């Protein structure tokens, strides 16, 4: 478990993330975190970890893109001296790309959703623990599909730089990918992006894989 | 134009027909038709031939597959002595095989779903003027994607039993195939199924063109 | 089609336009462009055009008169940086001198109106690719009766601007008074004012019909 | 005062006469009889006759014909024991010719008027003790507008129903008709028909007059 | 008939001038003037003197005793600059030493009343065509009961400043005393003071017969 | 206490028993009982005689006359088996009478009353362990006023069933006039009927005292 | 009885003295004390005390420990100039420590509670003529359940305070402490801290004896 | 996993199990599953085993004792036709005992209990392939609080039943002993009884781990 006694680990991204979490604070055991995977992960944490007494923080708003993220780190992110912080950011900077194609200023496109995601991770790193970059996601399997093929683009972004910048990584796609050899899209989101409980399950899993959570511990 | 002055038109169907159609009489100018591709037509009618004098009715009802408009055949449709019957189903018959893979009861098959359609359309034939045959859809261009392949299959079927019965036809998928060239599906419906506006006039265009409508009438 | 690949096509007037649209920023192609002809116009542009990528901007608000827009032209149409902008103002300019007689400053007189009105499109013309006038309507068929009669002094004020300017023009007295040798005018609204979709799809059609749409393209 | 001490009232209607009240009894001091010129009436005779000690019911049911009253008649009028019976009805008989005119059966043409009107006051009368016939009106001063003019025969009808019965009888058209002297239609009523607290007071007024209300009392 | 055509008269009081009124303006044909006698008093000059072209305005506030009044007055009443002003107040001025013995600092006593209604006459007066004061009411016909005994000595108040100030007059607490000759106070009003619209139409009668109204004109 | 160990209090009445009590239970500790004197009651029998272990049903119903409560006798107090039934019912009896003086059917007159209400004392008590009679009450000072005097004549009823059939007597109006001759109602009813928590309390005091209740038990 | 005629008694702490009061005043017969303890003492000060003429404010807040009692002293009790001041806080200083044992900026610890609790005595003290420190409570019977055994330490601390300030004391956990020889906490409160009626009457009924109420007056 | 491919598994219970699921049927993966432990295990499953296809159904029914089961047994479980069946019921049981203490009807003492939770394991075991025993639990570290004594008692009936029957069995009081080694039970649950995320975490893991599910599978 890379996460210790005391420490407070921080999420931040879009409706994913968000899943009706209050405003502004983010933070409590009785609703606070939203209903979706930052609040799976702290159950999964509380009832198998429950003496590290590890405070959770979602920052998540939907809607966001890497831009918006950037418009509110120092409040949001800098200003509550994390000792972790999440990011999964990106599903809007592609969707809106191909929702209101003729919205540009909606739109994030490659490079300049790289250079601010970077600035991010800099920006923060010399001031936490560490940082967990998980890529952004879209549930269709085709990797054809052009938001599919787009959003893969992203992700390898993250993932370089997660390498560059010595940060955790959780691959999301490849968590889904793995559910999308059994089941067509529409059985875990209709719309690709939001999805049920099992998907908002895959990703706490894959985000508690990546910091060494186990389910029975050898300890 | 294939409709004539005086007739009844109803029109029968799933979400995509319903749009909050007044339940259960589903008839008048003001809000009864619901907000989407009926009411357009109902509208365009009315604007260009107001002369004719068509009387409209919606009984389309959210969720319904072919299975469940035979269990309310006699009543919403023969009961209602309508001249003209315009049918678009098969979305939920296919689309539950992919969102509840594994509730096989709500499943309706190409065997059921043919069946069934085949024989109301018999059924109704010798009671009415005319019936208009409207394929389902899938918002997605790729005829491979696992849905879309079904789907059409299902529109397949629809032509076929419009040609036996010399019933009118609308290809609902083509209409959408064209758009498709320029768009991807998520400017029109972030699930591929219930559209914007500009889907609905998508599909009041395809009906319209299939009964002869004029934008401006020649005269 | 008037109006070119990438432009920007903003309209502006009364609850007619408005049709509950997002304020304030009325854009998007899921409902922020309000229930009305707008709705309609866009949706039969993406329906037909789809490929032109038209962003459609509706900045109606219930209630006003040229007074009104003339006191947020400056934010409203200006600030948006429009190509095309479309006005249709008068119907509540006129109304008030009949529904509240007596509370005379809710009235525009002509005068003040074609004065108004005058300004409005010549301020704006030296910053847009063209300007499209809508007249004020009132659905009544008798001449004679005194808002009509008084509407139809306003609708010549703006068809004389139009000319006078180079603007497009939409008659849409005209164009309700073709219906309206069928329908009495409570068929189409009880208020004589605000239509049903059938009035609003005689509005879309008679603004279609001014920018070259076609409904079957040549092309 | 034709209405004498410890008689029973009952009024019954459309809209015009429902205005909101409770439903099913319609009778009581404190907003049971809803907020139009049955309460207006019962007001006025309070504070002017307070000691004539009339019980007061309204049955008024928004979107009722005379095909409506017969099918209720029964348990809403006879069942009541009423000593004086008002009827107003007639509008809805014509506006559905006007406003829904394809909709033929909801339409109640003048034969069906004026034999179910005369059935329904030939039944009652000799059960109470009196009857008022008020006529339906259209608030628009033009007399050849169609609605109008249909109105006026309606009309006609309930005069020579209330001739021959000897019934009391309001004619309402001509009360509204002095004030549109003066007012166009819409300082009334929006849609001719649901008028402002002046229009119930013109309607209460006329009503009050037929009964031979005094304002102040000749004692 | 007192007011003039083209006039502005202006109302002000506690909730029984109020009665719902449009915040802040107070003014309007189609519910801004409330659900009790000041809307019924529009109503019927509007009915019988519909050419009078009388403007309305609703400045009532529940809860407010004369102190209140003076504390808005500048804004509700000066600057509205009407040609006529009523006043009714006193109610909460006398209701609060009996409903709140305690909390002295509600109750306005009789000669700081006295003192302030006789200031906002005397600043008004010169400002307009004239007043009307109207006497507080409590529908109690024992003239011992100690919250009547104290009403009628701020009426009496009242009625000596309108003497010499020549003032209009209306005697409220007269008007219920006639009709509580026959009923109990609770046919008119549970709580003694915010009556049916019986309880409405005697104050706006009571008004009314004070500006030469007539009800059926002789004009 | 003449309450003891394990019995079941059973509470009926109108209004003032009802305050909102659990429909059609009424019963248990969370809010089941009401916001008035029986959740009082019941409040301080636990909190004084823990002990005890008394269960307590509400079966007031607002609105209730004596004749209401006849019509749900079985059911509402029989068939639930009390060992002792407490009764407070003549408010709406009376009212009626005052309120709606001319609706007659809705009065219930002294020989309905007391046939009634003796009919109900001597059917219950061979099947439960005791009856508590509580007076209705009018809070009102003035003996002479026209309600007050018929209250008290119909508490005087009550006296003299309780005398007649050895049930326990709660002189309600009695506990009020003592309160009356410091308080004007109106500090404790606007309506003279339905009083704030300190007359919740009067009542709750006044039931407490007639049977047995000690604030600090001698002991 | 301590409190003096015409004085002014005001009542703060957690949500055990809020349930629900009015904000901000928080004063008045007819609701604005909220719905529990706060309430009952004054219904039952006006039921044996009326002509006392006390006026009682409940200042409450839920959610506060001491720490915001001190934030909002100056406003919310030294500018009221009460006679009376009750304090019952702690609950939430120490409850924060078991349910959100982790959020440590919630927590306020015992040598904190007891500076700031006496801050607060001895800046009041001067300034009315007496206090009453009530404990705070935690409805549990076990002494050695962690909670419990810090709530005593916390009232102990107060017991010790209300000695050395010549205050007046309620022990609130005493109180409980009798019921709960006979009930488990779950039929006084789910949580053991929100109690039902019951839990408040025994609250209000412990202050009312420190105070010297008697329920009967020797007087 | 003792659960295999294309198996419907039924869980049934009180609030725990309800969550707010979809009444009647309680299936599906798009929220009828409600927002619990009985959501989180089809998740997890889902996220983890795909290709099993289960199909899960949620009964639960919130404030069902073992004698509520007994009375929907039928329609909601045998009706079904499950392959599975979970049950875990007797927290109301026993809650009843302690927050209801006089209402004895709502109690079900532990020989009810026993014999009707052992008549419906025998019933239904021949009728499907397996039933899962859930303990009920009471979130409380002390053996010796009387509630969890109690519990402690009705869960060694669960216990039984289960090893008598060969079912499987889930120790749910054991799961929160361990985490209540960490915190005090208000860290969980206020009530004792309805838990945070992280409650029905421990609820779901419990259930998991006795069903062989694994979290990384070990192929
Ligand atoms: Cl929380
Ligand atoms: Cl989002
Ligand atoms: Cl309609
Ligand atoms: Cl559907
Ligand atoms: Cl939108
Ligand atoms: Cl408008
Ligand atoms: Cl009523
Ligand atoms: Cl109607
Ligand atoms: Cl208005
Ligand atoms: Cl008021
Ligand atoms: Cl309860
Ligand atoms: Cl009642
Ligand atoms: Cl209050
Ligand atoms: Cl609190
Ligand atoms: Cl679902
Ligand atoms: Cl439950």
């Amino acid at each position: 478990m890379k996460i210790g006694s005391g420490e407070k680990l921080l999420f931040i991204g879009d409706s994913i993330t968000d899943c009706g979490r209050a405003r502004p604070e983010g933070e409590g055991s009785f609703g606070a975190l939203g209903t979706g995977y930052v609040a799976y992960v702290v159950g999964l944490l509380q009832a198998v970890y429950p003496e590290l007494g590890i405070r959770v923080v979602n920052k998540g708003i939907s809607g966001n893109t890497v831009r918006d993220l950037k418009a509110r780190w120092e409040e949001d992110v800098i200003a509550q001296k994390p000792d972790w912080v999440s990011i999964m950011i990106g599903i809007n900077d592609v969707w809106r790309q191909y929702d209101l194609p003729f919205m540009k200023e909606k739109h994030v496109y490659l490079d300049e959703y790289e250079a601010t995601l970077r600035s991010l991770v800099l920006e923060t790193k010399p001031l936490v623990k560490g940082i967990i970059l998980m890529t952004p996601f879209y549930i269709e399997g085709n990797e054809q599909d052009p938001m599919r093929r787009t959003m893969d683009q992203y992700g390898r972004v993250v993932k370089q730089i997660a390498e560059e910048t010595n940060s955790l990584f959780v691959d999301t796609q490849a968590a889904f990918n793995e559910v999308l050899k059994t089941l067509y899209p529409a059985a875990l989101a209709w719309d690709r992006v939001h999805p049920s409980v099992a998907g908002h399950m895959i990703l706490a899993r894959a985000f508690l894989r990546e910091i060494g959570f186990e389910w029975v511990r050898s300890r």
